[PDB]
Order: C-alpha cells, then structure tokens, then sequence
C-alpha cells in the first residue's frame, strides 16, 4: 500500500544522497553503504507488488515496478562512479527483474480486463530496454544488449497480447494506443542495430515491423457497427 | 469534494506548465511527462465522481467532468505539438470517457428529480460532440466523426429525456431550456454535414431537427392551469 | 452572512464586465461566460437565503433576494444583446425563484412577527412583477405576462396577509404602509391590461382594487383607544 | 444526554434544510424525505427522555420534549405545503405525545420534589395546546379543537396539582407562579369559544376561570408565619 | 470558573437586546425570550456556584451572585413593560435565592477564616433587600416588603457574625468596617418604615439601631495590647 | 509581572476619574463604584507580589506595593469626599497591608543578599506611616497614630536589620544610606508627638533617637582595610 | 523519576503560596496546612530516592534530596513566623533526614565509582550542617548546635572518603576538589566556636584542620606518572 | 532554496567584514574568525546544493556553486593578509571543490536535457581554472598549477559533452555556444605554458586546440534541413 | 540536536550573567550559583556528545565540544574572581574532558572517513592546551603545565594520525592542512619552555618539530600520478 512504499521511496531517496556525497568526498565507504541500500529498495519493493498481484490492485503494483526502475537508473549511476563491475551487473538484474515483474501484472490485468492498466505495463518493459541501451552505450558492454533484445521482443508479444483484450472488448482505441505502441518498438531495435552492429538487431527489428503490418485495419474492422 | 478536487486542477494545473516550456525548449521529455501527467487527472478525476455518483452529490460530479473535458481540450494541444498518434487517440478515451459519464450524473437526477443539474450535464456532452469536432478537422482524422455523431446523438436521445422531468414535475421553463437546446445539437449535426461531406451527417441531422419538430407547443400544452 | 454574501456580489460583478466586453468585441465566447456566470450567482445566493431562514436573520434573507432579482435584471441585459432564448428562458426562473423566495421570508416573519421585515419582501415579489413586464414589453413574450399575473396576485394576497400582522401587533401605521401597497399592486395589473390587451388583466386589476376597498378604514377602527 | 440530544437537533435541522428547498424547487421527493426525516426526531427523542425519566434528570427530559413540540411545529409547516393529510395527522399525534410526556416528566418532581421543574412541564403543555390552534385555525380542521380542550384541562388540573406542592414545601411564590399560569389557560379556552363558536368552550373555559378563582388568597394562607 | 460565567454573562447580556428590542417593537415573543433566558442565567449560575462552594473559592462564589443579583434587576425591568405577575414574581425568588446563597458563602468564609470575604457577601444581601424596595416601592406589591424585612434582619443577625470573626482573629478593623454596616442596615429598615408605613418597621428597625449600640467600643476593647 | 501591573494601574486609573466625576456631580453611585474598585486593585496588587515572592523578582515586588500605597492614597481622598468612615477604615487595611508586605520583601532581599533592594522596601514603609498621619490629622481619628507608631517602629527594627546586611556583605555605604534612614524615622515620631500629645510618642521617639546614636561610627569601624 | 519529582516540587511550591498569604493574613489555619503540606514533601522525597538507591540513578538522588533540604529551610521559615517549637524541632528531623540520605548516595558511588556524583553530595551535608547555624543562631536553641557538630564531622569523615576513590582511580583532581571541601568544612566548625562560645567547637574544629593537613601534597604524590 | 542561500551568503558577506576589519586594526583573532567562517559557508553551501541536485531544481544549484567560488576568492584574500598555508590550503578544496560540484550539476542536465543548464556549469568551472591561476601566480605555489591543468581539462572534457546534447536536441546554437567555450579553454591552458613555462602546459593545451579544431563544421552538418 | 543544544547554551548564557552581577554587586552567592550552573552545562553537553557518537553525527559532537570548551573559559573567570582554588581546579576537568571527548570524535571519523571532520577536533584540542597556559599563566599553578604537555603531546599523536587518514584516501591537501597543524603545535610546546624554564618542555617540543620535520613532503609523494 501507500504507506509501504514510502518506504521504499524513503530507502531510494535515502540512496542518491549517499551517491552525491559519495561523489563529492570521493568515499568509498558511501557506494559500498548506497548499493547494499538500493539493493534494499529492489527487494523492499517486490514484496509490495507481491502483496498486490494477490489482491486486484494493479495501480499499486505499476507504482512498484516504477520504483524498480528507478533503482536501475540508479545502479548504473554508481557504477560510472566506480568503475566496479559488481554494481553494473547488479542493474541487469533489477533491470530484468523489473521486466519480468511488468508482465506479472499485465496477466493480473487480462483476468481482469484492464487495458489502460495492461498498456502502462508494456511502457514500463520499454523503460528496461530503453535503459540497457544507456549501461551498453555506456558501458560497451555485450551481455546487456542480450537482454535489451530479449525484453523488446518480450514486449512486441505482449503488445500483441494487449489488442487481444481491446478487440475482446469493443475498445477500439485501446489497440490503436497499443499498435503504435509496436511503432515504438521497431524504432528501439533499429537503434540495436544502428549501434551494436550486427544482423539479429536488423533481422529481429525488421521481424517486428512487418508485425506492425500485421496489426493494420484489422483493428479497423471492428468499430464499423 | 473539494479538496480532493484541488488535487486534479493541480496535476492538470501542472501540465500545461510542462507544455508551455516544451514549446518553448522543444523538449520531449517533458511531453512525455505531461501526457502522462494529464492521464493521471483524467484517472483521478473519475476517482471523485465516482465517490460522488453514491452520495447524492451532482454539484460536485460536474465539477469534476468539467476537469476531464480540460483534459481532453489539453491532450489535444499536445497532439498538435507533437504529432503523435499516441497523445491524440486518448484524447478521444477521455473524450468518449467524459460523455458515458456526463450520462452516469443525468441518471443521477432522474432519482433525484433535478431537471437543472440534469441540463447542465447534456450541455457538457455538447461540449465534447464540438470538441471532437475540433479533433476531427485539425487532424484531418476519421475516428473522431464516428464519434461526434455518437456522442452528438447520445445528447439528442437526452434532451428528449431531459424534458420528460419538466413534464413530470411541472416546470415548464425548463423544458424550453431543454427544447431550445435540441436547436443548438441539430445545428451541430449540420456542421457534420458541412464538413466531412456525406449523407448520415445530413440525414442524422435531419432526423433531430424533426425531432426538435416533434417537441413543439407540446410543452405549452402544460401551462394551462 | 456578509463574506458570502461579497462572494455572490463578485460573480455578479465579474459578469457585466464580460457582458460589456461582450458589447464592444461582439464575441460570444463571453456571454457564454457571463450566462453561465450569472447563473452561478443565482444558485451561489439560495444557499445564502436557506442557511439564512434557518437562523433567525431575515435582514441578511433580504440582501440574497436584491441579488437574486439584480441576476434576473443582468440576464435580460444578454438576451437583448445575444437574441438566445436560453437566457431569457432562463430570467424567468431566477424571477420565479426570487418570488418564490420571498415568500419564504415573509413566512419567516410571521412567525417572529416583524412587519416591518415582512413588508420588504413585498416590495421585492413587485420588483419581480414590474420586471416580467420589461421582459414581455421588450421581447414581446406571452409566457412572461402568464407569470407577471401570476406574481402580481401573489403579492396581493400577502399584503392581506401583512395586514393581519398589524392588527395582531397594534401597530395601525404598517397596515397603512401596507394597504397602499395593494394600490402598487392594482396600478400594475391595470397596466398587464392597457398593454397585452384583454380581460383577465382588467378583471383580475379589477378584483384586487376591490380588495383595496376592501381594505377600507377597517385599519383606521384599530388606532381608537 | 447532551451528545444524544445533538443527534435529535440534527434530524430537526436536517429537516427544514428538507422543506425549503422543497418549497423552492416544488420536489416532493423531499417532502416525504423531510416528513420521514422528522418523525425520526419524534421517535429519537422519546428515546432520550425515557432513559433520563428512569435516572432522576429532568433538565434533559425538558430539553427533548421542547424538541418534540419542535417537530409538531416543523410537521405543521408541511402540510401548509403540501395540503395532505398524513403529515398533519401526523403532527396531531406528536402534540398529543408531547402532552402525554410532559405530565410524565411532572410525574417524576412530585417525588422528588421540585415545583420549578415542575411548572416548565405545564408551559409545554400549554404550547401544545396554542399549537393545535394554529392547527385547528389554519386547517379549519375539528379532531384538533377536540384535543386542545383536552390538552387544555389536562393542564389546569396540573397547574392545581403543582400548587399542592408548593403549599407542601413552603414556596409561596411558585404558587403564585402557578396560579397565574391558570389564568393563562382561562385565556386560552375562552379562546376556543371565540374562534369555533360553540358552549363546551364557553363552559370548559368557565369552569377553570372558577378553578382560578378557587385559587384565591388561599394561597396567602400560608406565608403568614 | 471564569469561562463558565462567561456562559452566564452572556446569557445575562443576551436578554437585555431581546428586551430593549421589545421596548422598541412592543413585541411579546422576546420578552417571553428575554424572561425564559434570564431564568437560565439564574439556573446556570447557581450550577458555578455550587461547584465553587465544594472547593474553597470563595472569589469565583461572588462573582456569581453578583450576577443573579444582575438579573433580579433584569426581570424588574420585564415587569414595569409586561404588567405581568409571573415575571415579577419570578424575580422575588432569584432574589431570595440571591441571599439564601450569600449566607452560604459566608458559611465557608467562617472556616476557612476570610473575614474580608465574609463581609462582601453580606453587602450582597444588602444590595437585595435594597433592590426589593424598589420592587416594593414602583409596583406597590406587599409580599416584597414581607421578604425585605426578612432578608434585612437576616442580614443584621450576619454583621454581628461577622464580627464573631475579627473579634477571633484580632483583625479590628473589619470589625469596624462591618459594625458600620449595621448602620447601612438601621437606615434601611427605617425605610421600610417611612414608606409602607407600620410599626414592625419601626419596631425591628429599632430592634437593630440597639444590636448597633450593642456593637460599642466594645469592638475598641480588643486593639489595647 | 509587567502586563499582569498595567491592569493592576489601569483599575487604579479607572478609579481617580470615578471620584473626579463624584467631585464634580456630587454622586454617590461612583464613589460606590470608586472605593468597590480601588479595593480591587488593592486585592489584584498581593495576587502580582505573591508569584514574584515566590520568584526571585523583588523589583517588580516594590512596583506593586508601590501601587497599594498608592490605593490608600486614594481611599483617603474619597474619605475626605464622603465623610464615611466605611471607606477611611479600609485605607487603614491597605496601609497595614503594604507595610505587612514591605517586611516580605525585605526578607527576600535577606536570602538574597541585595541591601539596595531591601533599602527601597523600607521606605515604602516610611511612605505609609507618613501616610497615617495624614489620616490622623486630617480625620482626627485615634486608631491610625496607634498604627503609625505600630509600623514606624516596625521600620526602625528593619533599618537596624538593614545594616546587617552591609555589615556583613562589606558595603559600608549603604548602612551610612541606612543610618540616615533611621534619623528620617525618628524625625517622624517626634512629629507623632508634636502633634497627638502624650508621651510614648515622645518616649518611643527618644527610644529610636538612642538607636540611631547607637548606630555610630560602628559603620566607620568596617572600611580600614 | 523527572514527573515523581514535579509532584514534590509541587507540593513545595504550593507551600510557599500557604505562608505568604499566612504572612499576609495572619491566620493560622494556613500555617497549620502549610507544615502539613511540607512534610508530605519531605515524606514524599524519600519515596523518590529510595526508588532511585536501588537503581543505578544518583543524579536523580541529588535532586530529591536538594528539595528536602528546600523543605528544612521552609520550615525554619515557619518557626520565625509561628514562634511554635513543633514546626522548628520538624526541620531537625528533615535536616538530619537529608544527612543521613546524603551519606546513602555517596555509598552508592562507591560502588559505582563516582567521584564527581560523591562530592556533590558532601556539599548538601555542608548545607545541611550550614542551615542548623541559621536555627541555632536565629532560635537561639542549643539541640541544633548539637546537631550541626554531629553532622559537620558527619562531613570531614566523608571528605576523607571520597579521597580515598580519587587516590584509587587515578583522578588526582576531584582529590584537589574534596581536599579543598575540607577547608570549607574546618571554617564552618570555627565558626561554631566563635559563636555558641565553647571547648568542643574549638577543639573539633581543630581536630578537623589537622586532619586537612594530613590530607597534603599526599595528593600530589599521585600524578608523578 | 533562497531563505537558505541567503543564510549563506549571510555567513559569507560576514566574513567580509571581519577580513576588512582585520586588515584595518592588524588583528589575528578575526582572520581566524573569518576563515573558520568562511569555512562553514562552503560548507553550508553543499547542503543546499545537494538538496536541490536530489529534485530537479539546478536554477538553485547554480546559484549555490557560484557561492562556493565567492568564497574561494575570499580565502584568497586571507593568505595574501595573513601569509598563512592553513588558508591557502583551504582555497584548493573549496576550489576542487567547486569543480567536482559544478560537474554534478552538468549530469543532472543531462537527465533533463538543459543544454542552457549544462554551459552554465562549464563556466564556472573555468571561473576555477581560472582562480587557481591566481593562486599560483600570486603564491607561487606549484600545487595549484597541477590542479588548475587538471580542472582545465577536466572542463574541455565537458565542453565535448555539453555539444553531444545540442546535436542530440537539434539546438545548433549552444553548441556554437559551447565550441566557443572550448577556445576560452585553450587559450586559458596556453596561459599556464607561458607563466609556469614547461612542455605539459604546451602539450596539453595543443591537445585541446586540436580538439577544438575537432569541433569543425561538423555543428554546421545538422542546420541543413 | 539541536534544541538540546540550545539548553546548554542557554545554561552556560545563564551563568555569564550570574557573573556580571557577581562582579558588580560583590556578591558570593551568584559565584556559588554561577559555578554550579557551569559545571551543569558541562555535564548537560556530555549527554549530548554521547548520544551523537552512537550515531554517525560528527558535526553536532564538535558543537558540543566548542561548548564544554566556552565553560572551562568560563570557569576560569571565576577563579580570577573569586580567588578560589575549587573553581579553577574544576576547569582543569571540563578542560581535560573536553580533550578526552575530541579524541573521540576523531575515533567517530576514522571509521566512517572525513578527514576534515577529524582535522576540527585536534583544533578542538589546541584550544584546551592553549587554555591551560591561561590558567598556569594567570593562576602561576603548575598542575596545569603538567597537562598543557599532556594534552599537547596527545593532539600532535593525532596530527599524524590524521594523515593516516588523508594518505589513504587520496586527499593530498588535508594532509598539508594538518601537517601545518603540527607546527602550530611545536610552537605551542616552545611557548611552555619560555615561560615555565625547564628541559622537558624544550625536550618535548624539539621531538615535535622533529615529527614536523618527519612529516616532510612525504606528503608531495602521493599525488604524482
């Protein structure tokens, strides 16, 4: 609930702080004290969502995974800091683990029936690929694009999976906020094969584009009654 | 109630703030934190009246729908910046949401008998049949006149009922506040004609303007006491 | 009490400003503003009056009414300017309400026995009456005149009933300040049947100057002890 | 107690809040919520005084009963409303109850003793009693006058029934307190020979003028020590 | 307490305006407010009192009778406009109850020794049997007179008790102040002699110019150490 | 304290103008009002001096019995007016009061070691048997001179108490301002026998003329150092 | 503990309050309630202290016993008022009472090792022995000089006991600061001599001035490290 | 925010004066004031900025790091008073300290995308490389010019990153903006060749003429659609 | 915290006053209450420091520490006062409390890493050695010398402890900003061999400003990277 994620808020908040002295002072003592702290957030935060994916209350877990997230973009804050190896690799769990806790509440919203709540799932998984673009760029590493290309297509079949429900429910427009939703993936992994360069990014990327064309005026077809 | 509603012309109040420096910046970083900052109000807004549609409580209902249509008018100033598909076709959910809700407070007064609070409410959904029209030249968009016409009718089919609590409680003032206003949903439908030129504008909008025919002297047939 | 009271003089205020902008700019964004901000002022001063006869405190009921018909006054001024037959369909339920209301006030008075509290609002229902003609002089309309009538007698009836007052209290001086009324009253119903000719006007102006000759020096047999 | 009193004041005062604005807007949905809403407040405070009869409190009791001849008063302003008979037949009934309740609580001072306590119970009676005038005058109805004659002796053998307690205790001065009081009840009955011409008033009124005079300087008697 | 007879200073002061507005208006509804509110001044002040003289405050007792005496001269102000008996006689009873009381502070004066105390209680009883002459004297009553002889002597037969006081505590100087109040006590019964013209006036009133004389230097037999 | 004295003047303030406009009208309604007025800043004057005995603040101690000093003043100048001797015999209370409180200062000063804060006490006791005189040769009373030889001798006892504090604290020269004191006391009671001729007067002025020669250059005996 | 406390000082405090307006007043009956009330507060002091000798709480100690010693002083300043001996021989047994508690918190940092917590209290056995002069001197009695010989060597026996935790702690200051107490002590007894003129006062007290030369640079033998 | 800033710039603007008043009287107390209170500025200047790096508020930020500066210049203007090297050696840290925040300020811009915000930072980072300068030149000291080459760079390494924004956002002009800044660099590390004459100063500032000579027309490549 | 700081400030803002009195008036009795409410701030500030060491707040101990510091000056103008030897011998206590409490601070900084919070505290120490030639100088004690060497030596122990700290962290110029600080402690140690002439003083400080000279530019060795 609300006043369990003040908390986590609290443990994040309590977190950049101990980075920006750490920045200043150049301690080492703060990283080691500000990473096993946001590591606290990323684990505080899971038995929030995992309270909530019992009850039916998916607003409450979206306002977990975007804490998460945010403790993502933090665990690579440090690591530019450092240099270390084990706090980068730290954020590609949390960052994976974030992706595979958003598809856990889009299948609380298709029992329910919740698009606008099954749509700002899939933006949150495109939050994650979007980020491990910024620790690969960054970084240069390689194991991270690995994943950037497994969590976008594992959004490109969940869009898909969310104008299973609009069409189920006569909600045409939905589907149009989710197919241009694919428009946003095709133009991510183009940017994997932009940099990164390679033939899965280009092939992946264009596998995805003609599964924009797939998703034409086929959801026209249904608002004509 | 009140307080709860400073909190929506807030977040509302905080977006086009947001928009304003993203006019000026360019910026989209900021669109994408307005739109999503906007969707918040039209989501919290419902959160009011939906408490509000229990208790008997329509002066407030109003003054909610009448901040879900400042919604729609501002995701549209958005569209217009950005060019997207994405900001534009939630307007029209919020659009279409602010009409099956303008309806849900007409329901309201039925039970309660309150004719005044009952027209206000057709006049908001008016509000939103001009609105889409505004959506629907500017963008060019095809998806938005399906909708006018629906919307526009979805007031006709009311104004009609509005007039049956005038003749049942025997204000006939009221009904001419409501026949007249039939006037001002015929003249629309004809603009629907005018513009996007075809035939069930044309022919939609003569069925009303026969409809306002039908409620003739009728209503003074009342006031003869 | 009187902060409230300052508010419904500011939203009357703030409406002959965008009436007179109105008349300049010729726009109709701003009668549109005015309307629907004078009709606020009219439903913003019933929930004055009715937390004002609830107490004892009519002097305070007396100065929602003055704003009540000063609303009824405003919205004729538009429907001259616009030509709508909203807003002057809407004048005539203010001008309805505010006799309809000091009514209510009067009935406050005989319970607390304040003729001259009671004689005020008299003068207020003829105000409305002496209004309705302005409306159905100008605009040449037959269901104001219907009402003028209506609100005419309605005042006879209570000069009477003020009357009963005076003789209750001994108090001789009121009932002649009273019984000259009636001679306000049957001055106007003449005038509802020099201009709109016909017969109830002459005849229902000639019932109510009997019931002046009715009210004979009967008071004078009050004042002989 | 004084909480549970607040609690009848309210059901009162949320009662007239009921009635005028059914007077302004013509409902008779709020009628029957109002008149529904009253008889509460006629049955709450019962429940108030027969717990304070029980304890030896009548300084609440006294300050419920002056509730419930507010709710007869509040019940007579409905049926001037709306013209019925289920809500004036219904005030008739809790004038009666009030009347009945006041020799309860008279009742509950001849044990312990406390003529000043027990003569306010006696006005109220005699408040019911010019209440079912105003009942009787203004409905021209007859089961009222039959039970202000009724109500009226059911005080004058209580105003001599206090004098036999002031002339126990040695107070000669709430006597005299009490025998003027029969003289305010003589006043009355003559009243109900005046208006409802008939020979039981004229008669009832002249066997206490006589019960008066039977409280002669007897009452002097005592304070001769 | 203080902000419990700010209570009662309020109602006091609360039905001096519904009396001069009824002097005014010649309304009997607010003297018949005016006298029902002044009798819970008289009841509420004794409920201050009397938690006052279970504790040893005496200061606040004062303050209280001062302000029953305050309205003893209030319901003598209701009777010259009324005429009435029952308010007339409602004041001959705060007024007694005024000196029945100030007897019982001077009662807790004499075990907690405040001769100081003792004495400005029985100028209370003084300012009563001085108030009802003028009950006595303007509206020629006898009963008044038969209870200022009362309370007079009640009075006399304090003075001397007060003096068994300073006489105990070698305070010779109060002894002084109060054997001059013996004094202001034979004036006064010999007024009630030369108005209400008799011999027990004359005859008690003699009776205390010799329990003056009895009051000698005596008094001066104690400061000779 | 400060504020707590302003209140304490003010009553006293409110009291000279209550007496001048005796003066002027020859009422006897304001001295009442005057002398009940003045008592209470007499009794206002001990409630500050008893929180600053407790306190360690003698300096506002001395302005409040400079302020009862003054009361006394002022109870002789209404004497004079009215010739009672009511009001005479309470400045006598007022003038033994702020000399029996003068002492309590002093002994404050005693814990304290302040013998300019003691000095000042025993000149207000100066003040009031220089003030009994004026009462005693103004009235002619006797029981005044047998007070003001009770408290100058109740001075001379303190300035000899006075200088052992000099004596001790190595002040030499506020025993010389001591010394001296006692020479403006023995000036005083040779006036006590100048006028009121006796001889203890007389003796008890020869028997402090001794004790100020006792007080010799005993004081010089402290300085050689 | 702090609140047990605030009741005793309250208790205290509400006697000072109890003797001024004795001192004031001159009664009795308030002296009487103030010893009364001052030995609830020696009484009620000792309830605190052994509360806190159990547990490991001194500092709590020394400011219980401070207040009895406030409570000796009191009641010495009753005695000079009242003249009684049963008030002055109280303050004897207060005063040897917070002698013989002093001395059972000293032991209590002897086991605790506190030197600083031990010398504190040594000195409120020096106040004690320093307050039974001002009985002795004032009263002029010979029990109390007894008395203050008894408990000033009670002192110089702990002065060389506390030495005996410094030489033992290595602390060579606090031995400076108890070496130094003793001086303090040896000029006390002296004066016991020069007034109460005698053999016992001189010899004891020079029994203890050797005894501060045997505590010499014995001292000083210690920091040599 | 300000009220906090203007605390700072109080502490600030009170070491002024403390110097000034140092250098007039010659007095080492107040440098040792002044240091020790200019110190608390830049230390109190950190704990707003890092405040305001949490939220998004560099506005702020900005305007705490150029107090830094301010007060790296006055402890300048200590040494060259005092010819201290506990000072001077205080500059260095709040100047690398001054750097080391301006940095953290341009990462917040980044997140943001404030190219505006990001160039502000860049300049007063070369308001230290250009201090350093005078702390070098005017001391002689070699440790400035080691850092003062470091903070050079450590500019020219973000005039870089500051151009990776505008070419991000499509704002040629602040990458003008900022290629202009790069030769404010260049010609600043020349300056350390020609005082402090070695190869390092000449190298790299010709490694940075060259990366000047980088940042071609290749801003000129994205105006041209 | 904060506020508990501002009581000790206050208690030691209390005593400065008890000692300008006590310098003007002479009096004793403010020294001994003066002392006393010195020695409470010094264990009042204790309780502070000890709650701030369990936490990691450094900056709220050295605020409390410049406090013990502010009593042992204190402290010392009482003994030039008073000439007395228990007061000044208490000095030499808070003064080598508040040596033995900055060290641990310096403990509180080596774990948690903040050289210039550790480099506040060994001035912190200076002060105290500073302080005791006050006292040895003025008073001419010797007791005092033999710690000014104790607590000097055991500040330059710290200096080169500091370094430690600054050596392993990488931040050159603390190090110079406390090897700096070493000559300000063999100039100290030179001071106590002029004045007090002996070897061991000249011995001490020629070890010290061989650990200057020890402190070389070892310090230059580090940042050459």
């Amino acid at each position: 609930p609300e006043d369990e994620l003040k908390r986590v808020e609290k443990l994040v908040k309590e977190a950049e702080a101990l980075l920006i002295v750490a920045k200043i002072k150049g301690s080492k003592r703060d990283l080691e004290k500000a990473l096993r702290t946001a590591e606290e957030a990323a684990r505080e935060a899971v038995k929030v969502l995992v309270q909530a994916l019992l009850e039916g209350d998916p607003e409450v877990a979206l306002r977990a995974v975007e804490l998460v997230v945010r403790v993502a973009e933090l665990l690579l804050r440090i690591a530019k800091e450092s240099g270390s190896r084990e706090a980068l690799l730290r954020a590609l769990i949390v960052a994976e683990e974030a992706a595979k806790l958003a598809k856990m509440v889009l299948e609380l919203a298709e029992k329910q029936g919740d698009p606008e709540v099954a749509l700002r799932a899939v933006e949150l998984v495109v939050r994650v690929a979007e980020l491990l673009l910024r620790i690969a760029k960054e970084s240069g590493s390689e194991e991270a694009l690995e994943r950037a290309l497994r969590v976008a297509e594992e959004a490109a079949r969940l869009a898909k999976r969310v104008l299973e429900l609009a069409e189920e429910q006569g909600d045409p427009l939905v589907a149009k906020m989710a197919v241009e939703l694919v428009k946003r993936v095709a133009e991510l992994l183009e940017r994997i094969a932009r940099e990164s360069g390679s033939e899965e990014a280009k092939e992946r990327a264009e596998r995805v584009r003609e599964e924009a064309r797939e998703l034409q005026e086929r959801v026209k077809e249904l608002r004509e009654r």
